[PDB]
């Protein structure tokens, strides 16, 4: 037997907090938390204690530690089909990865409504308010590969499967309210461009480079979602603190067949977060796993990713009344025009069990509605429908793929579809055609109704000659940009620039960058200006004058726009990292792990080597990393508890570890000696915003940094980080 | 509701003789018929009735007649997820046919020992007599696509699935003791050869044509199975009347590690039966599906297909006491030399419910062997274990087949293989590597032993340079031919003749034809000048004085390699023609038909037109089919009874009736004035053997007509036949 | 040397009557016979007189004949790539069928306008008298598999691929001028009623059977198609001898812009004729090549199918 | 097989040989070369048995295994000389 006597090598089955304990399968971790699907798949998960090794075909393995040959040292023989079953299951083991979206993170959970909402939608799942509905989710970047980094700047994705009792709806949506483009005719286009360029294949997780700014200049639609990317909404801190939305508009239908307009949000009960871009990227080498780990650490901890489904409504009668088309998915829906009504909650409560059996082989498609929803003609919309089909063939090997155990409806579903690779349900019915007699019909068609009906489109009129031509009022493309700009905080704005100037110093060819310019001229001079500086160019007295576009319906700025802008912030979930020393003033420790767990907030004691320290009472002090190991990166805030300073007074790597979080507007707490730490991060002698500092770490201690926390970023520090050396 | 009132729709769930009911899926038919893998598929069946038509993702269907478009004139939208769905289905169906015996029937069964074999071998399912091993066979032809026509002259494949408590066993075999070929290296070429030429793909079905004529003519090792080939066993009767073999010696390994070679055999309860050339070939126009319909119909009639397994043993002290190679798979063990000792009984008594998902996509493997059997160097048998797990890759569409269901174990499968296409099975272990200390190094390997232990290969002595070597004991080539010819009886050996002389007329290029007979020259003088003499050709002074190959270890002949030396007919399962007119003699057709019934022939009551007739005393007599409908090709027998005659004796079709019936050699019966029909069939006053004629169909008339169809055919006809215009 | 001496092992080079010589690829039978596509398609023809046996890769084979194994009668070793790739490749040779109209067969021709039709269409395939288009065409039945036999009573498949010089254009047509059903959402329903019933896979090439007269029964749409198909157009005499229709509606558009209503026709120049039931069906056992071989010999003998 | 879907991987164009490359293997999914080979089966005699066989040699020769000897029982073991 090789697991340890101690039996340290199995993790307790209860929330635990981020690495007190090795991560496990979800059905491991958490075998009692279920909901309808969870229980569906338990006829195909399988255990292993106590289990013999065998083939595929059920023949016990006596050896799995050699091959067959003739002599020990002879040629390994042909009629080994021990080692060839085991060689050949490895040699097929990978699947293609998406197209897009190929990078994701995925967890179960369930939804439940506030309130019935059958005077809008008969959809079922929102019924009641005592329906609760299972969910998988998947996050996901948009351009790298399955094995490219997570805190890249990109378009998040985020996209909900609900396995309803009228079938399964899939809500196939971004972190942003708007799309890059406006006909799916130039999707590929589109990202080809922003993926790695065809010769080299370079660069990955990153728009920075030639091709995809050259689309850009070349296709101003592209400009709002642009907006979006370079601005911090482009580097979130977790998954659970970003904003999901449709971004298309839908129909909703109810029981006497009046339509509603409908934008699909959700609202991260965690509230906004992002990260710094210097943070973010660093963070991709020295974790690029990081938004998968803290989605599946907070799952593990009880700190559940919970949203608010919400839905901006629009009479079918106000179709005309903005100045922008609600069919064009470069156009967001302004909060202060029509408000979000919230209108249920997800939680997402357990981890998978198998990342490929579950997450990679899940298939999204917004195609995926029930009766009570329905599409419009916004022509990005219209032509996504077609490609989520599509493309599973390939990837998943055939038009089975509903039978994948993930994808599977946990309500009924019968048909007289037949065959394919991998036809796992055997059909017994006489007939597979209808209609026949030799089966009664069976099974029938339903008509529509209120409930349990069967699915009819929404009559709408269509009128018009077949062409290929984009509707005159999708040409605007700077009045949208110009309102998510003028929204943001003045430090946004400084971030919305530095990711402009940024990325467009990685395009080798200047041309496109003074093209690019030019576009942001149109949109706003400051921000024009800005970036042109930052790139050695010089406006013209042309593109000095470019008159600002117009306002959106009368709006000057919309501070839901904004991450910052309104105070929303949750410390609960988030980490704080506290730097030991051999010496560490117990009665600090304890009353600094005392206020963060009546908060929520983890901890990670941090030290120059791994084991144990001993604080100054004999307390034997385990150690989670060093501080090369687990970097300020990985956490939301700083504490430095008194003792032996000397100890790391003089450790380059415990010096540095400070004035990276400083570099990031991270807060940072000082007590009794460790605020000879000041002088490496300059701080003046009577102290300075975003720095608590006291003779120890009582109470009042804590509760300064805990406010500093709830602000997430110390932004005032701003003009300060320029001069540190980090 | 579109079935009729009546409910005649719907197949008594009980048996009944062929054509009294429409056929129907298994667990629909027989819903009371089980065995443990029968129970452990039902996870997967899908029922139908009372059910909504809905997508695959569940979402009730309201109508299914119509794509979506814009006005009922209009063009279809592609917002149409409904259609697109069912159409991208339809489109990928299909998926790649077996590369050899695509054409194939299948049925479940169930296997049992009739004593333990604990001596010989520690194999579980042959280890107690109250153990009982669920199967799943499907037999096959071997050159014709999926599509071809089941009576043709092939080889015949016998493929049996044995689920068993140590895992799958396969037994892969075909309907002749030998094959073609000696080393699997040459299989692609043999192969090539038989199949469609490659410039036009023809001929389906056929080996009658060039190219493999040409391979024979110049590789000798394939003379015996061509032998076989060309003898009536290349057109069987049924799947229930050709016997079994697995053709490769095989070891049986026991408890004390002791190995015994062995050869598998099946033996038909049924009895041996082929057809006559000119009947199967005219059979695969007229019931393309005969041996599939054949097999089906008698399963549902309660005829369960039995076949009794035996093994020839041999002792490993006994490997070279042959003049043939035992490792030699072009080479038979004559029963008089090695006699087959009786098994277990095999019972097939559940067609599937569903032909694609558990016929089309079983996959077989020979490679698939349980604990207690071992391989032997046959060089076929060992690139074989190479083929069947890379040919499924393809056919099935990856590395977990497996999953399948009719596939998948029904003991305990567990090991540390991961993902590849269509993965089910949802892992929870938390290593998916060995050793491990993670989960205690489960699953865990098993030590060989008596029962229940890991598989070990049986320590072979090996010894050898690595060479491309066909061993010096594998080079004789006409011996086995000649056994085989001279243990025929004399209609046998002339309809050998008639088989490779019908064969080579096909060939186009006559210097194939000529090296074919030269060949034949060297295995039989008799044979070689019967065929030239058809193919007006002259043997030479040399091939004239060819000497004949030696007796097999001083065998001359050996009966059991005849089909019909030895009676063993079996009359159960039968079916008689009975050629009705207007006003039939009902106590004529009492006694026929309960005759019958007392034995198990079935009976098909055929006419001039559909509907009904009305016999003498009222009785109204339903139809089966007219007299082209079902032709003589498709029963054993033909009995006319007696009554208004002249209702049919002008009748074209029913007079070709009898005269394909006598020429195919069938037992024909007619009473009393269906003697008329003598003159058609040019039968003498006095009779001849081979017609059952009387006043009437009583006292014992029907006894004779059964004794007849007892001895299969009238052979002592066939100098008769060749002067009658059918 | 294999061949015979006397050189009867090869066909001659020149038109020859159907069974005078064995039948042969095109390349080889009819060197001279040309076109744009034929011609196109040299980069990837391959020749074999002359050369030596190699693997996929290049490596001359000494030995075709032989496993590698350890001793002359031991095991076959897992080093011997020669026996992997060759039968590797064996493995994976079949695909999939097509779901309908799996057993066909065809032929390289071409096609020229009689006058040029841009009064009604601005197609550049019919601009022209003198500019000729490649062609390749393929025949079918539609419900059996592609091992199933020709002379079944079905609808036959005439689809036609025109090499033009701006873009391939297909005319995928039937020789009937109506198909069974008015919209495309019933074609899954239609195909499964005709095709083999799926509890036993029976029956083959043959639309008599239960569930397809159901589904006629139920959908009297289908008549009008089942008519011709009961009729002698469901057992043509041979691919030659049959009509062919695109059978919708199709448009014409002219350089002015005009739409033309037109629906496409082939008229077999050979003349109609079809086989009477009794023969077609004793056919599909005696020769279920037939079509199949009577279109290759046809081509071989000079008796090129023509169509107008 | 299933990363480049199929046998006829080697005629994918960077795969391909420069070298002349002929056999008797037919078909699969993608393929690229159009055999004009009346056979595609040795030994055959209606192409005169070509492409053929080429003993070792030299230069230009066919692949021949080098004749080790092998000795000892069908095992699943390792060498001790490997511990
Ligand atoms: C080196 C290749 C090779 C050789 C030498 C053989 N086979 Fe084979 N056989 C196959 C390669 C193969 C295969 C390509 O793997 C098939 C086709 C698809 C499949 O699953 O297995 C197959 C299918 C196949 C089937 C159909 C199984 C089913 O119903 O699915 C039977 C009954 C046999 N074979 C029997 C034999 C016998 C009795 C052989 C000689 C003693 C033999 N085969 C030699
Ligand atoms: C409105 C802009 C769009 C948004 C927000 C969007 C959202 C997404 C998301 C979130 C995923 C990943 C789902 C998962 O977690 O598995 C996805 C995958 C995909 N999307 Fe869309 N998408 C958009 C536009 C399109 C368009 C216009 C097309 C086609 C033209 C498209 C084709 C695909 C394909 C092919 C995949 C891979 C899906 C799979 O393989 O299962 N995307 N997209
Ligand atoms: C109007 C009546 C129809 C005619 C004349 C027609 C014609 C054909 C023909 C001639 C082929 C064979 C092409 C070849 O030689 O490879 C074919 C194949 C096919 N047809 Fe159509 N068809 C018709 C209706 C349809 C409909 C309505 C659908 C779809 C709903 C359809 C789907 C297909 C599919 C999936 C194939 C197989 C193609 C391939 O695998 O390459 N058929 N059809």
């Amino acid at each position: 037997s090789l697991a340890p006597e101690d039996g340290s090598h199995r993790p307790a089955a209860e929330p635990t907090p981020p690495g007190a304990q090795p991560t496990a399968p979800g059905s491991l971790k958490a075998p009692d938390t279920r909901n309808e699907k969870l229980n569906s798949l338990e006829d195909v998960r399988k255990g292993s204690e106590n289990y013999a090794l065998t083939t595929n075909q059920g023949v016990r393995i006596a050896d799995d530690q050699n091959s067959l040959r003739a002599g020990s040292r002879g040629p390994t023989l042909l009629e080994d089909f021990i080692l060839r079953e085991k060689i050949t299951h490895f040699d097929h083991e990978r699947i293609p990865e998406r197209i897009v979206h190929a990078r994701g993170s995925a967890a179960h959970g369930y939804f439940q409504p506030y309130k019935s909402l059958s005077d809008i939608t008969k959809a079922d799942f929102l019924s009641d308010p005592n329906k609760i509905t299972p969910v998988f989710v998947r996050f996901s970047t948009v351009q790298g590969g399955a094995g490219s980094a997570d805190t890249v700047r990109d378009i998040r994705g985020f996209a909900t499967k609900f396995y309803t009792e009228e079938g399964i709806f899939d809500l196939v949506g971004n972190n942003t309210p708007i799309f890059f483009i406006q006909d799916a005719h130039k999707f590929p286009d589109f990202v080809h461009a922003v993926k790695p360029e065809p010769h080299w294949a370079i660069p990955q997780g990153q728009a920075a480079h030639d091709t995809f700014w050259d689309y850009v200049s070349l296709q101003p639609e592209t400009l709002h979602n642009v907006m979006w990317a370079m601005s911090d909404r482009g580097i979130p801190r977790s998954y659970r603190t970003m904003e999901g939305f449709g971004i298309h508009t839908f129909r909703l239908i109810n029981a006497e067949g009046k339509a509603t307009f409908v934008r699909f949000h959700w609202k991260p009960l965690a509230g906004k977060a992002s990260l710094v871009w210097d943070e973010a990227q660093k963070l991709t080498g020295r974790d690029p796993d990081f938004h998968r780990r803290e989605l599946w650490e907070a799952i593990e901890a009880g700190d559940f990713p919970e949203y608010e489904l919400g839905f901006q409504l629009i009479p079918e009668e106000d179709e005309f009344k903005f100045d922008f088309d609600l069919l064009d998915p470069t156009k967001l829906i302004p909060e202060e025009l029509v408000p979000v009504q919230r209108v249920g909650k997800m939680v997402l409560n357990r981890n998978p069990d198998n990342f490929f059996a579950e997450n990679e082989q899940a298939a999204f498609h917004p195609g995926h509605i029930v009766p009570g929803l329905d599409f419009t003609n916004d022509p990005l919309l219209q032509g996504r429908l077609f490609s989520y089909t599509d493309t599973q063939i390939s990837r998943l090997g055939g038009p089975n793929f509903h039978e994948i155990p993930i994808n599977r409806p946990t309500c009924p579903y019968h048909n007289f579809q037949r065959d394919g690779m991998h036809r796992m349900g055997i059909d017994t019915n006489p007939a597979n055609y209808e209609p026949n007699s030799i089966n009664d019909n069976w099974p029938r068609e339903t008509p529509p109704g209120p409930k349990r009906g069967g699915f009819e489109s929404y009559q709408e009129r269509v009128e018009g000659n077949k062409v290929r031509e984009r509707s005159p009022s999708f040409g605007e493309y700077y009045s949208h940009p110009r309102l998510f700009w003028l929204s943001q905080t003045p430090f946004e704005q400084r971030h919305i620039v530095d990711g402009f100037s940024f990325e467009l110093s990685k395009v080798v060819r200047p041309y496109i960058r003074e093209r690019v310019v030019d576009q942001l001229a149109h949109i706003d001079l400051t921000l024009a200006q800005a970036v042109a500086k930052n790139l050695g160019i010089e406006l013209t007295d042309d593109q000095l004058n470019i008159t600002p576009p117009p306002d959106v319906n009368g709006l000057k700025k919309d501070p839901s726009l904004s991450l910052y802008a309104i105070p929303d912030g949750d410390v609960k979930g988030r980490v704080v990292a506290i730097l030991l020393n051999d010496e560490v003033r117990s009665a600090d420790l304890l009353a600094i792990l005392k206020a963060l767990k009546a908060k929520g907030v983890h901890a990670k004691l941090l030290y120059s080597r791994m084991g144990e320290v001993t604080a100054d009472d004999g307390t034997v002090l385990p150690i989670a990393a060093t501080f090369a190991g687990a970097p300020s990166l990985t956490v939301d805030a700083v504490i430095v508890p008194c003792g032996n300073i000397a100890d790391i007074a003089d450790n380059g790597d415990a010096n540095y570890y400070l004035m990276e979080a400083y570099k990031h507007l991270k807060p940072i707490a000082l007590a009794g000696d460790a605020r000879k730490f000041k002088a490496t991060i300059k701080i003046a002698d009577q102290g300075e915003e975003g720095i608590v500092e006291a003779d120890s770490a009582d109470g009042s201690f804590m509760d300064e940094l805990l406010t500093l926390m709830a602000a997430h970023r110390v932004w005032s520090r701003i003009p300060k980080i320029d001069k540190i050396p980090a």
